[PDB]
């Protein structure tokens, strides 16, 4: 039984977040001057928005798991006597939303300072990380260090054994590639083009230094995008080498290997089109070919093995598995169809992120389609854990 | 314990109220011009602010009552199957505070509208009164219906039997004469003063006919002040008539008629000042006397019977009673020290809001001195019902 103080905190945070969003929308529509470049602001705050949203739906997921009766503490090897309820996740999400809204509003108005408007985002991300790395024995002194340990163990995956938590968190990271992409963008912007000992902050894009972060002449953007795929590929390879069972781990390695071919081919087509080479169209051709070969194959891995659906022993449960726990079948069907639709959109977003086509529109497309695969992951987790619980 | 939805609603409403208050303060500091008169607006919203503060303090009172272990249900003679915890009062107070802030902000800014400022208070108070008298079976139907029934019982006190709750709310209304005075000010302003078939709203007015609501006319200012005094007076007269006890029911007659004497002398003094007679200062002298015989008499009623301190069997509890249920006597000492200060100020406020003196500064004193008698009565309730429980 959660104390009422937690629920009161949840309500307080939700209300403050709601009004801050409303007033920030009003300030955006009214106070913003239209000539000044605005895109860097969204490219900076998109990561914060994505993380906050993901935390919220993770809380929803754990509440749903607890209500459905799926014993998840044992399969997560979590401590039964010390576990996090959804209310705490809601408080964390609300507090982060409050700080993000305040930071964006302060950047928007900027009454007075020494540096005009480019001081708040760094302090904001610093507050986030200091919350993450808090060494005191407070603020859920169990969850923070546990998450830090899991993150460090994932970051050095090829040496330690891989469990359920390891690959679960790795795949969750696989859907937040926009986080690290925007992080690298902010480093590149703040290190090379931005003059810290300067004023203003509306440098024209006609300048030669402009768009350097947008260009791929260094070639590290593709790598920084495909880190999670590499991590997952090497974890599944290590799992195979440990257990010596070829079929599942090799298929998983293939599914996670298609994406390096994706990004490498997209980058090569990009450099050949900017170089004006005569035969730039063939790499586009095999680009769509790899599109199909990756999408169709991640689809079959998702629907066949992950959820155990479309099985020939379905029986009376047509279009589902013989044994189910969630009573609403329409939720199953909607999840399948939406999963299919957004699977292609996810790799569309990857391609636009790593291709640098349509500078006017590509940023907008990435922005709109970023907060959708996170929703897909949220809905996916339900059925992944129900299947794993039934298998166990 | 209430369902967590209750606490969540309480937190949400409190947070939105805090954020609305702070943004209203910022807008007033920034947007408002100093030259333009603002006093009518604050005189309008004072009543709503006082009511909201009263509801909050009532919630705190009932929480403390339940915690201290006093059997308040029997003493109020309320049904045990339907009682309101502090959280319900908290959510109602937060809701009304939300609409109060929203209406004040709408009056303040008025970005796009047809009627600038002179419809919102009417709509707010109308919705409040409709909420009070909504005949449907929702939104705490029993509490509102019971309160309406007991209000009807109180307003016909000379005919109906008087009880504990009757005189309790009679006293609460006595300390809340400010809302009645402000309501009559609004009524006369809306009927005769304000310019209806015009625009903008408040405009500088220097004519003699302006400020008639600031004037006493003939008696329209004193009588509204002494409505609570007259009501409590006739309640005590009927009580004496039914039980036939001399001491308390006859001293309370002077208790509630001394304020009548004071307001009448205030009216005569203000009229003499308008006439400018030489003998006027004479009525000033007895004024102070008729000031004194009010406050120090009311005081000797409170500490001796209602709270019942200064008992001859005080013993170890210095200047207190021999039996105290509250843990610390520090609250008792604080109450005793604050009662004397706020009682005199209460009488001063009753004098000033009726004598129509100090035109440019008296209203400021009235505004600042309105929201403390509510706090005084909030302090009073604890000890009053505690002593009543001990008497029972």
């Amino acid at each position: 039984p959660a104390p009422a103080w937690t629920t009161f905190r949840v309500g307080l945070f939700c209300g403050i977040f709601i009004v801050l969003n409303i007033t920030l929308v009003l300030a955006a529509v009214f106070k913003l001057e239209t000539d000044r470049s605005i895109w860097p602001l969204i490219r900076i705050y998109r990561g914060g928005f994505l993380l906050i949203e993901f935390l919220f739906l993770l809380g929803i997921n754990t509440y749903g798991w607890r209500q459905a009766g799926v014993n998840h503490v044992l399969i997560f090897e979590l401590n039964p006597r010390s576990n996090l309820s959804h209310q705490h996740l809601f408080e964390i999400a609300g507090f982060l939303g409050i700080l993000w809204c305040l930071s964006l509003l302060a950047c928007f108005f900027a009454p007075i300072s020494v540096i005009p408007t480019y001081v708040y985002p760094l302090a904001l991300y610093g507050f986030m990380v200091f919350f993450l790395i808090n060494p005191t024995k407070t603020f859920y002194y169990k969850s923070r260090f546990w998450l830090l340990k899991l993150l460090f163990r994932v970051f050095t995956a090829p040496f330690h054994k891989v469990g359920f938590a390891d690959f679960w968190l790795a795949d969750q990271l696989n859907s937040l590639s926009v986080i690290l992409m925007d992080l690298e963008y902010m480093i590149c912007f703040y290190s090379l083009e931005l003059k810290w000992d300067e004023s203003k902050g509306l440098l024209p894009n006609n300048s030669e230094e402009s768009g350097i972060c947008h260009k791929y002449t260094y070639g590290v953007r593709a790598i920084v995008q495909c880190i999670p795929a590499w991590l997952r590929f090497i974890q599944c390879l290590r799992r195979y080498r440990d257990t010596k069972r070829a079929f599942p781990h090799l298929v998983n390695a293939g599914k996670y290997s298609t994406t390096f071919f994706m990004v490498t081919f997209a980058a090569l087509y990009s450099t050949h089109k900017e170089r004006g080479h005569s035969d730039t169209m063939v790499f586009f051709y095999l680009w769509i070919v790899f599109y199909i070969i990756s999408s169709c194959y991640t689809l079959i891995w998702d629907l066949k093995m992950d959820w155990g659906l479309f099985d020939k022993n379905a029986g009376e449960n047509t279009f589902l598995r013989e044994e189910i726990v969630y009573p609403q079948k329409a939720y199953y069907y909607c999840a399948i169809i939406e999963d299919v639709i957004l699977r292609f959109a996810w790799t569309i977003q990857i391609s636009i992120t790593s291709t640098t086509l349509l500078p006017h529109s590509g940023d907008i497309i990435a922005t709109v389609f970023a907060p959708l695969e996170v929703f897909r992951r949220f809905v996916w987790n339900f059925f992944r854990l129900e299947n794993e619980h039934l298998n166990n």
